[PDB]
């Protein structure tokens, strides 16, 4: 199928580095795949509206009909990010903002959404400092994208993967967890 | 005491712009407040770190000092913004990203954090099309940022506002809102003092 990765982290040398090259080295020859590194492209993640150019007209702005293409495109999108402040960087945030938008992502319905990605899954890998017992207990740390964002816009299903106490655990581990999201990948 | 309003919003012709002006209108003069605007002032949401600019380093960041200073000086933190995808628009959870780091906003205790922006309260004002029922079973929607972000830099108490289906309401209901923004408002004040 067609695979896009969403890509976000400012550091090259990361963790987060490290787990794209996981996925992108283990995603079969079969895929096609393409990968969005958001830093890497400079990418403007601050939505812009007014009076002057309408809201309604969001899904015709010409700088991101890179994204939106992508985006249609893709059969398959995976997530990779640091959860900051229990959630998606700015950076992040603001490309969902920005390219997830009424008339391309969904439209309204008499009440509520109607989504217009259905066709595509996702896979979400997310870090984060925090134990797992804690989880249950904790606000988005993924949630929010999965369950009100990438759902909501028809794209089902969405796998969700923490690595939690990413920091405090030792090289060995993490190199664990990196073993894991490889096999996870073949296993698409 | 000194508030700084932080402001999110890209249309100046806004609900959130009306919602800003009830309360910069409605703060007791004895109050020194400072309006952020964070569009206006074309804000750089995009935290950046590697090896060559260290995340230590974070919070001796040039671009920010502006914005720290901000935030020291302030006693009260008012948020207003508009519901973006459960929470706050990119730009603001940016400023968050860049301004509340670690050894400025906290700092890591042997167990868990420490905050360091005590002494400090908050207001959030939030608008969504979201029924308010449905509020205890939502992920965010204005909860992280008073749970998980302010609360863990010890900014206490901090007062949460969610205004409503506020697309699908009358224009009259809508006014009635900014009549509750005024209000509130104007009950913003060191204890024991009136409004001026
Ligand atoms: C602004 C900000 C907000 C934050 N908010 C939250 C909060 O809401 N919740 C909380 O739980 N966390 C919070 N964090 C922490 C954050 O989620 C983590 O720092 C992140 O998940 C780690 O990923 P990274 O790629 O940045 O790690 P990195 O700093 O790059 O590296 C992390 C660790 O992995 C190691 N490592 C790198 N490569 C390898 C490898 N090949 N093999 C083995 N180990 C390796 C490193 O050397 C290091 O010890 C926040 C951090 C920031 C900067
Ligand atoms: C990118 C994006 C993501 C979104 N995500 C979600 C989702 O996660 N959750 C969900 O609930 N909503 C969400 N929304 C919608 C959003 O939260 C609302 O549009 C917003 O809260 C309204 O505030 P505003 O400043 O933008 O309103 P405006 O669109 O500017 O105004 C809204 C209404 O109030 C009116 N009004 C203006 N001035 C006055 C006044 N002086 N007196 C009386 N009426 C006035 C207007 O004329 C209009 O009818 C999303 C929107 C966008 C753009």
């Amino acid at each position: 199928m067609k695979i896009l990765i969403v890509y976000t982290h400012p550091n090259p040398t990361s963790f987060n580095a490290e787990i794209l090259k996981q996925v992108q080295t283990n995603l079969s020859k079969e895929h096609t795949v393409s990968t969005l590194d958001l830093y890497a492209e400079h990418f403007d993640p601050v939505l812009q509206f007014n009076e002057t150019h309408k809201r309604r007209d969001l899904a015709k702005v010409a700088e991101m009909e890179k994204y939106r293409d992508l985006v249609t495109w893709a059969d398959h999108l995976i997530f990779i990010f640091p959860i900051w402040w229990s959630g998606m960087p700015a950076i992040l945030k603001g490309f969902i903002d920005r390219v997830f938008v009424a008339d391309f992502a969904y439209s309204y319905k008499k009440v509520g959404l109607e989504g217009h990605l259905q066709g595509k899954s996702a896979w979400i890998i997310t870090t984060h400092n925090t134990p797992s017992f804690a989880m249950p207990f904790v606000q988005d740390y993924g949630k929010v994208l999965k369950k009100q964002i990438l759902k909501p816009c028809a794209i089902s299903p969405v796998k969700l993967t923490e690595l939690t106490s990413i920091e405090k655990i030792s090289d060995d581990e993490r190199q664990k967890l990196l073993h894991k999201v490889a096999q996870i990948t073949r296993n698409i």
